[PDB]
């Protein structure tokens, strides 16, 4: 490819790995989950602190106005859960159905009882590309596996996208925010220009990624250039090869316990 994001992309795949590790975090905003993994390993149940580094990503969104959870929510590849347990955290928000495929080899969804979490559906074992859309106010899809290989990356991103027009030709007013993991592919900005231009949005980028990853979100909510949002993303990705900062570390969010009715 001859874009910005394959040079940052080949740089990324040529480093040594003490480089790697040196550039991977620099300047990345990094949540201390020190404590919730000690829980996490316990087993315990009654914790708030976020079972992820997924539920820190989408709270940044809300709380930027980038997104703004109400309704049924699903979410699409949950995981251990940490979007849905933000999600039904939110007081506008009245379900969860969130869908994972699971297993061994997979993460599955970690049972905890943080803010809300009675109203989520959880169901484990489900291909969500093969499965059908239904009614929902909020999509959510954080789906992308990382992969050396870029062209892998791009294919990934583009199923994604299909799966989203899917689910948003079933709710046309839906809002929707999913994980575009390698923007600067010709095929996946194609695929997000076709989206764009029929229900609006643009990309973000939050400072909890790593800048081992090219991911962007799409939100609905908001707006710009798409090619602009992706070329000023794969140029600070460049820049920051050779920076010298550590991480900037931030507490974990804890959402509180407890249920919640209606
Ligand atoms: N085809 C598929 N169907 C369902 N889940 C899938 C899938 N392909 C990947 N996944 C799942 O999607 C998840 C995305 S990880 C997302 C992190 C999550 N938002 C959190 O905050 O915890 C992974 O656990 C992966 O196993």
């Amino acid at each position: 490819g001859d874009t910005l994001g394959d040079m940052w992309k080949a740089r990324l795949n040529s480093c040594t790995k003490e480089e790697f590790f040196a550039y991977r975090r620099a300047g990345v905003m990094e949540t201390d989950r020190e404590k919730a993994r000690e829980l996490l390993k316990r087993g315990e149940t009654n914790m708030g602190l976020a079972v992820s580094r997924g539920t820190s990503k989408l709270a940044w969104m809300e709380e930027r106005g980038y997104v703004t959870l109400k309704g049924e929510v699903v979410d699409l590849g949950c995981g251990r859960g940490g979007w849905s347990y933000y999600a039904a955290s939110r007081p506008a928000v009245m379900s969860v159905r969130a869908y994972t495929i699971g297993g061994k080899g997979h993460e599955s969804p970690r049972m905890v009882t943080s803010l809300g979490w009675n109203l989520i559906k959880f169901r484990a074992g489900m291909d969500v590309f093969s499965m059908e859309p239904h009614r929902a106010d909020a999509i959510l899809c954080d789906i992308g596996e990382s992969n050396p290989d870029a062209v892998v990356e791009g294919e990934r991103s583009r199923r994604v996208i299909l799966l989203m027009e899917q689910w948003k030709n079933r709710n046309p007013t839906a809002t929707c925010v999913f994980k575009v993991l390698a923007p600067y592919r010709p095929e996946v900005i194609e695929a997000l220009h076709r989206f764009q231009l029929q229900w609006g949005g643009g990309l973000v980028r939050t400072p909890f990624s790593r800048n081992s990853t090219h991911e962007m979100y799409f939100s609905t909510a908001i707006t710009g250039n798409i090619v602009n949002s992706v070329n000023i993303q794969s140029r600070k990705l460049l820049a920051r090869f050779g920076d010298q900062r550590g991480p900037t570390r931030v507490p974990e969010i804890d959402l509180g316990v407890g249920t919640r009715c209606v």
